[PDB]
């Protein structure tokens, strides 16, 4: 937990970073279907999710996209399995 | 690279799943400030921005605070504190 500030020394343009997002496992029902087999951990960043991308995607999507999804879900994960 | 399918219980109901999202470093210029100071690591997820929560908000939300902010911005991130 550290943050840092970065000032600006150009007056050419911004700092050109570019800042995207992906949605998560934020939390899971307790004695559920995902913490009973433990598929995803609460954070892990997910990649796909019923075959759609889980990039850049739209927080309210995603979450429509699990409440639509009656039936079976698919989540794909980047990277960290055992740990 | 890995991922997992879950299942529905014999009964009618959801998942219970909440799906989160977060702000990450996608991508920045090289030889910058930022890659100078290394403070943040590309795909590294953020905390806060210049006092803004960084979880559950919107990309272009994430991407105006940084270009309104002309001249110096904060950023959060999580990975045990270091000196």
């Amino acid at each position: 937990m550290i943050g840092v500030l970065l000032m600006k020394s150009r007056a050419n343009e911004e700092y050109g970073l570019r800042l995207g997002s992906q949605i998560f496992v934020k939390e899971m029902t307790r004695t559920g279907l995902a913490t009973k087999d433990g598929n995803l951990h609460e954070g892990d960043i997910i990649l796909k999710i019923n075959g759609t991308v889980t990039e850049n995607m739209s927080l309210t999507d995603a979450r429509k996209l699990i409440e639509k999804s009656r039936g079976k879900l698919q989540l794909v994960v980047l990277r960290d399995s055992l740990e």
